[PDB]
């Protein structure tokens, strides 16, 4: 089997392909979220502001601004039944915003300024009105959001990790609406998994659990049932220095793939290992890891051994897959489509002049007959967002 590289390109291709866009933004797009039901996209920003948007409108029909942001909003989180609005900002506020007259109106419900700095917030993919989020003190926080009004309801208010807490997941999301787990990493080479409820740590991965090795954390993947037979619990987590950790958190986190993904040359940059995304192709058992060198590993899930290579112009920013397609959003402004299963470079999103930060996947919601193609919105480091019809 596999110890020869496989790369394939990515072949060096005013233009724009864009379709519509959003500038209002002042300064750079943070973060990128969307509604579960409705088509409703919410945009952070570096102007410390949250704007509302319309992704089914070619232009955008714009749906207000989310005021109260003491930083740049660093994340745009929608809950799973739709009906409640997370943001999240770099001064560690946190804001409530509910779905008011049909979906319209976003009434600020509640907020909070737990930490001096949010890292990352997400909200929970099957749990209704629930989210969680991580601080620059390696705070880890679990709330939920109250039917009625929107009050706050804190589940725990962990100080375990020692650096910043970097990234967090939830898993065996498909397991309950009482079994709220989530698995969180920090900078000080620890992973944590909790019940957000009890807010005791399941288990708690350290330097010593990992062949000694110094591994400063930054993100996290789970891996969907449909590559596990049934476990709800896989997670994916990749170094700043290009380890790559794969975890069986319902064993109390038994470490099932521990390996360095690139062997780095001695004047390259020690970050340029750095795994800046990881994610899951549900319909195939594979698993891109996109690095800051540019470099995009599509991993076979079963033998862990390494498909495709992919190497870019510049950093990798956001991997996600979806169907049968790899999209890998690069610092130089570019979104690329990719063939999981083939590595043939399917299209190109073009139009930015700067770094494409972060993305969304839109999805034609009708199939009454006529099926329309997927979108890809941006979040632009010019503060941009673009729309793009992607093939299929």
């Amino acid at each position: 089997e596999v110890e020869q590289d496989v790369p394939v390109d990515i072949e060096g291709e005013m233009s724009n392909n864009s379709l519509t866009y959003f500038d209002k933004h002042t300064d750079s797009v943070f973060a990128i979220g969307h509604h579960p039901n409705l088509p409703l996209v919410c945009t952070g920003g570096g102007d410390n502001l949250a704007h509302l948007w319309t992704s089914h409108s070619q232009p955008p029909k714009f749906a207000g601004t989310l005021t109260g942001y003491g930083e740049s909003v660093i994340s745009c989180s929608f809950t799973s039944e739709g009906g409640f609005l997370v943001t999240a900002d770099m001064s560690g506020k946190v804001l409530v915003h509910m779905g008011q007259k049909g979906g319209a109106q976003w009434k600020l419900a509640s907020q909070m300024q737990e930490v001096e700095e949010i890292v990352w917030l997400k909200t929970h993919p099957t749990i209704a009105r629930t989210f969680a989020f991580g601080a620059t003190d390696g705070s880890v926080w679990c709330y939920q959001i109250n039917e009625q009004d929107g009050s706050l309801e804190q589940l725990m208010s962990g100080f375990v990790h020692q650096q910043d807490c970097s990234m967090g997941e939830f898993i065996n999301t498909d397991k309950g609406e009482n079994t709220l787990e989530l698995v969180t990493c920090s900078l000080d080479s620890t992973i944590v998994a909790w019940n957000c409820f009890t807010g005791q740590q399941l288990f708690k991965i350290t330097q010593a659990e990992i062949k000694g090795l110094e591994a400063p954390w930054i993100s996290l993947s789970l891996a969907p049932e449909t590559l596990t037979k049934g476990n709800s619990g896989v997670v994916a987590c990749g170094s700043n220095n290009g380890l790559l950790a794969v975890i069986n958190c319902n064993n109390g986190g038994a470490i099932l793939h521990l390996s360095t993904v690139i062997e780095l040359k001695p004047e390259q940059d020690e970050l340029d290992a750095s795994i800046e995304s990881i994610s899951w192709s549900s319909k195939f058992s594979l698993m891109a890891i996109g690095l800051v060198c540019g470099e995009i590993l599509l991993y076979d899930t079963s033998a862990w051994r390494v498909r495709h290579k992919f190497v870019l112009e510049d950093s990798v920013t956001k991997l996600m897959f979806d169907n049968d397609d790899l999209f890998a959003s690069c610092i130089n402004g570019k979104v690329y489509q990719f063939n999981a299963r083939t590595g043939q470079e399917k299209f190109v999103c073009v139009g930015h002049n700067m770094g494409v930060l972060d993305f969304i996947l839109l999805h034609p919601v009708a199939n009454t007959g006529t099926e329309q193609k997927r979108k890809v919105i941006t979040a632009g480091d010019e503060g941009v967002s673009l729309v793009f019809e992607v093939p299929n």
